[PDB]
């Protein structure tokens, strides 16, 4: 769920979801349209493809459980819902990770109609 996203979110990167992640680029916290404007971006069009793999799933709201093991992401055993729904975090945290070297705060509040255009998953 949204809560435990922007916990690992925060542990992986030391930054909050909100507001650090969540009107970033064109996809970060709503997505929609556009050309990922970066990496950071990036990661965010790449998670919501995620999530849209689970129509059948509530990403925001099914809470799953994890566990770092040293200072790996594991995903605990749940739903299948709950297991595919991590891995799709898990996956955008360790993205946000690896590029937090270009994360730009230009992109901050990227305002709507600098996003054109549809790029498929
Ligand atoms: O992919 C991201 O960077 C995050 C992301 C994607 C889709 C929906 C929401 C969020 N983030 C988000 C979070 Cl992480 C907390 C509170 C409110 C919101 Cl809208």
């Amino acid at each position: 769920s949204l809560l435990e996203f922007g916990k690992m979110i925060l542990e992986e990167t030391g930054k909050l979801a909100i507001p650090s992640y969540s009107s970033y680029g064109c996809y970060c916290g709503w997505g929609g349209k556009g050309t990922p404007k970066d990496a950071t971006d990036r990661c965010c069009f790449v998670h919501d493809c995620c999530y849209g793999n689970l129509p059948d799933c509530n990403p925001k709201s099914d809470r799953y459980k994890y566990k770092r093991v040293n200072g790996a992401i594991v995903c605990e055993k749940g739903t299948s819902c709950e297991n595919r729904i991590c891995e799709c975090d898990k996956a955008a945290a360790i993205c946000f990770r690896q590029n937090l070297n270009t994360y730009s705060k230009k992109y901050m509040l990227y305002p709507d109609f600098l996003c054109k255009g549809e790029l498929k998953c």
